[PDB]
């Protein structure tokens, strides 16, 4: 069209103007040095204008730019023609990327449905390698492989997909090899795949735990791939030493089940699998033991006591065979509720008139008289909240109430002086008949006329546990997470967990009972004349023990005076996710808290302290540190380059230790100041240490999103800004030191060779590698194609390069071309690579589809092995050209794509991937680099080839068909191999040779009387020499 021809004329005009302006910028390999108006084939201008005449013939004919620019005079590669072809081709693809991007990103694909069919109604211009991608809804985008498509982009999906999943699709459109050229299509509606077959994912067990000696709880949420709607579950509990297995089919709505009637101290195996309409899925297994059998002490051996509470009396009775009965307090009015303390020994009373009286006691005797403690409600009350029920928080020392306003019923918390009222929960209409606080698990349970409830201590999670008509006395086990509730009208006795899902009736012995207590498996039951200890299956006519009562006709509450009624200790402690970051003399160790049960709220007791064990591995000596208040610790005064073994455990408020963590093995750095250099995305540079502390904000200010900076010498550095710009800063004195005035577009990475004294970068526009002298600014085009990242070995001069597909080595001759890795582009691309010189190794990162893989290879020409070191399966990936080698640690270091963390993999221990946090004044980071402690060595004079003398160029005597031109053999200081690039200028035609000999075996000369111009360019693998231009007549 007419829009296409303007793009072709603009790209061709910009290409010809680019060959005009850059005609003196590059030194050619043969030392050409044309004038500004010569118009001969040797020059930069004619070959570069040959590059801009064959860029559109190379796209339509679909030939490479190296295949299109194939000259017999310049063999094997013509650098200005190939370079002008690739900048003109990526200028064309950049203009076609901006020409279509609104119509690409505004029109949206539609799914129609037999195989799955995507319809994408785009009308592309006639002026003109698409990829279809998929993403799992509730990740990263993965490349789809099997698709058959029409030319109108109605695309049929032939890849077999996972059933009963949601899939969102898009069209990735790559304009040309450049990654930026890719334009993404908009998002699709999520598609339910039709379900078939068995499930392929196991259920995920969140909390599997033992409640007591005869109960065992499991909580789970379903796994990711279900392949149908859930019809139910299959739970199979099997003993390790036993022949009785219990199978239970639990339906789809339940995510918790509690096994009952088990055995004590038996370490159980639970099989958990999904059930759908088509089959049964895989089995997830977990290992737990039940608790030990609690001691059924006989009726002769009982040293505990009970509190027997009437309407008008509080009575103390010891549980001895000789029963001691004493009257603690007698009131002239009726009581409503009490509270009690085990360690403070305080016993608050609340009457029917709503006056709160406090009292203290020991051994059934009153040691402090009953003072009246009034409630200072303050701004919380709206007036006349007279109290009805009462309970006590034994951890936060709070009194929890339930009042009455004549209008509504409200639970508050107040202090032991009544000074701090906090309204908890919302108002409700039914009266509380019993109020209990679970202080250890952070719950409060109350019971009304029709039901039983559950709040936490701040009122956040309100749950109704049970609906039953007229419930009686309920008692709370905090250690076993079971509420035992008596039903007096129905005559049974019922056993409820804290979520309310597990209920179980128990045999109540027949008399009505209006209170109970639970001593072991036995049941303390009051009457009007006696208190009996019955073991839950026996009759009331034959108890295990009996205690007579005289002055208590009515007894609505029995409170057992044990410390297990009000515990301090959660009795389960296991710290997890132990991590450690290490320096030379110090370590930064972070773990997490022990995890919360489903029967524990956010107001639970989380008062654990920690003990960390540090084991020296080489000497087997352990020092143990204690009383760590928090989930982090910083170790100090360690030994450098030593392996340490680290375990941690939790110590509860009682001081009872928990179970040790599975050990982490980690090694300190070697001794020395090891300075890590950071660069923020704003452009600021700080210098930290091994641990990320000791920050020094440097004076230099870089450009936005910089890469790693390559030293040439101690003033001048070169870095690649992340839009593609290559910069140059003198850190010391800024008005001199840098040969380039402007930044350079379309540069991938940059390296420096210290021996040749040459800066190497990848020109992504020219698809080649540019070698540049930093003292002068003369550039040299090198025939290394499609390279993104470079490295050079200084011992022999091999250039190691990374394509997005391959990783290879460029030598002086093409016999030395060794390719180390190849990957398909749908599988992934190489993210960065590191050449190791001292141990003769290579490392590279491969950015996969949802994965990050790390590899290793030697530097031999015949490769011995190739080891995949470590794989990270996640959406978080690396910054490209950010892999660094830590040669003191023996480790690899890369920066993650978010820029707020970095990953370290040690070569001795690859499984432990250390996380190092980015410091706060450079907190979005784009570069991380370990500084070399030694300075850079200067330029070797033993790699510079000497100039061939102009009087030494002579012709040997021979015929006209076979001439021989010879010269003095150029050498260097170190005796390296010196090769020669040669130019023959006779008549109009030209002839170029590459030689490894100081003579030239010359043929195909036409005749005699020929004036013959000779150019000698000596070179080594690091650096080319000056050009010797003589004039010789045959
Ligand atoms: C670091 O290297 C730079 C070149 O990259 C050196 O600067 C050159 O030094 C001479 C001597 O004064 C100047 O006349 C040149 O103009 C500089 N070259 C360029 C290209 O600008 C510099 O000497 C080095 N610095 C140190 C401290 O060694
Ligand atoms: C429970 O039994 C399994 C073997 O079936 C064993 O691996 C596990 O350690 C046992 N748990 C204990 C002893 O706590
Ligand atoms: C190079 O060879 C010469 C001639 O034998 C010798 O004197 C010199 O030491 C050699 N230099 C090196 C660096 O090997």
């Amino acid at each position: 069209g007419v829009d296409e021809r303007m793009v072709l004329e603009r790209v061709t005009r910009d290409c010809v103007q680019r060959c005009i302006v850059e005609e003196d910028l590059f030194l050619d390999e043969f030392g050409i040095q044309c004038e500004k108006a010569d118009n001969g084939e040797k020059c930069y201008k004619t070959r570069c204008t040959k590059g801009c005449a064959q860029w559109y013939r190379a796209l339509k004919e679909l030939e490479s730019c190296q295949e299109a620019c194939l000259s017999l005079q310049f063999y094997p590669y013509d650098m200005p023609c190939i370079g002008a072809c690739e900048m003109a081709q990526r200028d064309y693809w950049h203009l076609q990327r901006l020409a279509i991007s609104h119509l690409v990103e505004r029109t949206q694909p539609q799914l129609e449905r037999t195989p799955l069919t995507i319809r994408w109604a785009m009308h592309f211009p006639e002026h003109y390698p698409f990829n279809i991608q998929y993403q799992f809804v509730d990740s990263a985008w993965f490349n789809l492989a099997d698709y058959d498509c029409d030319e109108y982009y109605v695309c049929e999906i032939l890849e077999a997909l996972i059933p009963y999943t949601q899939y969102r699709f898009r069209f990735e459109l790559p304009f040309g090899e450049n990654r930026d050229e890719v334009l993404y299509s908009p998002a699709t509606p999520a598609y339910q795949t039709p379900p078939e077959g068995a499930p392929i994912s196991a259920p995920v067990i969140e909390h599997l735990m033992g409640l007591d000696d005869s109960h065992l709880a499991v909580h789970w949420h379903p796994g990711r791939f279900t392949n149908g709607p859930i019809e139910g579950y299959r739970l199979r509990l099997s003993s390790s030493e036993g022949n009785a297995t219990s199978e239970q089919l639990v339906p789809a709505g339940r995510g918790s089940y509690i096994f009952s009637q088990l055995q004590a101290g038996t370490n159980y195996t639970l099989a958990l699998s999904m059930i759908n309409k088509q089959g049964e899925g895989p089995v997830a297994k977990g290992f737990v033991q039940t608790h030990s059998a609690r001691n059924e002490k006989p009726a002769k051996d009982l040293t505990e006591s009970v509190l027997l509470v009437g309407r008008r009396a509080v009575m103390w009775q010891s549980l001895e065979p000789a029963g001691e009965n004493s009257m603690i307090y007698q009131s002239q009015e009726e009581l409503a509720d009490i509270a009690w303390s085990k360690r403070e020994q305080q016993l608050w009373l609340l009457n029917v008139h709503g006056e709160l009286r406090s009292l203290k006691f020991e051994s059934g005797q009153m040691v402090s008289p009953a003072q009246q403690l009034k409630l200072d409600l303050g701004n919380i009350s709206s007036g006349r909240w007279v109290p009805r029920r009462l309970s006590f928080d034994w951890l936060h020392h709070r009194l929890y109430f339930a009042m009455e306003s004549p209008e509504s019923f409200q639970i508050i918390s107040t202090d032991l002086l009544g000074e701090s009222a906090q309204k908890v929960g919302e108002s409700f209409d039914l009266p509380v008949e019993q109020l209990e606080v679970d202080a250890l698990n952070g719950w409060i349970f109350w019971r009304n006329e029709e039901s039983l409830w559950r709040q936490d201590l701040h009122g956040r999670m309100i749950h109704r546990l049970l609906r039953i008509r007229q419930p009686g006395w309920f008692l709370v086990q905090p250690q076993h997470f079971i509420i035992h509730l008596m039903l007096p009208q129905e005559g049974k006795f019922l056993e409820i967990s804290y979520d309310g899902g597990f209920k179980h009736p128990l045999p109540l012995p027949p008399p009505h009972w209006q209170s109970f207590a639970l001593l072991g498996r036995s049941l303390l039951l009051p009457d009007s004349g006696q208190l009996i200890l019955v073991e839950q299956q026996g009759q009331a006519a034959s108890p295990s023990a009996s205690w007579p009562l005289k002055n208590l006709p009515d007894c609505w509450a029995v409170i057992l005076l044990v410390p297990e009624s009000q515990p301090l200790t959660s009795a389960g402690g296991k710290p997890h996710s132990l991590k450690a970051l290490l320096g030379a003399q110090a370590a930064k160790i972070s773990w997490k808290e022990p995890e919360r049960n489903p029967y524990q709220s956010a107001d639970a007791a989380r008062s654990w302290s920690y003990e960390l064990e540090v084991l020296d591995v080489a000497s087997q000596s352990a020092f143990s540190i204690r009383n760590i208040r928090g989930p982090i610790f910083g170790l100090q005064r360690l030994q450098p380059d030593n392996l340490y073994q680290l375990r941690v455990r939790a110590i509860n408020v009682d001081g009872e230790p928990g179970e040790w963590t599975e050990p982490l093995a980690a090694r300190t750095w070697p001794l020395g100041p090891h300075r890590l250099r950071w660069a923020s995305r704003q452009g600021s540079v700080i210098h930290t240490n091994e641990l990320g502390e000791g920050l020094e904000v440097q004076q230099e200010q870089l450009e936005r999103l910089p890469g790693p900076m390559t030293m040439v010498n101690e003033s001048v550095g070169y870095y690649v800004t992340g839009d593609g710009l290559l910069h140059c800063i003198n850190l010391v004195h800024s008005q001199w030191g840098c040969p380039i005035s402007e930044p350079l577009q379309h540069v991938g990475s940059v390296t420096y060779d210290w021996r040749g004294g040459r800066v190497y970068w990848t020109d992504l526009a020219r698809n080649c590698v540019v070698r540049m002298d930093p003292w002068s600014g003369s550039r040299e085009l090198l025939p290394v194609f499609e390279a993104n990242f470079l490295a050079l070995d200084p011992r022999q001069g091999h250039l190691y390069y990374a394509t997005s597909s391959q990783l290879s080595r460029h030598g002086s001759t093409p016999d030395e071309a060794v390719t180390y890795y190849r990957v398909n582009g749908l599988e992934g691309s190489i993210a960065s690579f590191v050449l190791d010189t001292q141990q003769d190794q290579l490392f590279w990162l491969v950015k996969g589809s949802g994965a990050l893989r790390l590899y290793r290879a030697p530097l031999t020409a015949g490769g011995d092995s190739l080891q995949m070191i470590q794989q990270i399966k996640g959406v978080f990936q690396a910054v490209p050209d950010s892999l660094q080698l830590l040669r003191p640690l023996g480790a690899l270091l890369w920066l993650e794509r978010s820029g707020r963390r970095a990953r370290l993999v040690r070569l001795a221990a690859p499984l432990d991937v250390m996380e190092l946090p980015t410091p706060d004044q450079a907190s979005p980071a784009s570069a991380l680099q370990l500084l070399d402690p030694q300075p850079l060595p200067p330029r070797d004079e033993g790699v510079i080839p000497m100039t061939v003398l102009p009087d030494s160029v002579r012709l040997d005597d021979g015929h006209w068909d076979d001439f021989h031109v010879r010269w003095q053999p150029s050498t260097s200081g170190g005796n390296h191999s010196v090769s020669y690039r040669l130019l023959l200028e006779f008549g109009q035609r030209l002839q170029t040779l590459d030689l490894s000999t100081p003579f030239a075996r010359l043929t195909q000369l036409p005749q005699a009387q020929l004036q013959l111009k000779i150019s000698i360019t000596p070179r080594t693998a690091w650096r080319s020499g000056d050009t010797t231009r003589v004039q010789l007549t045959t």
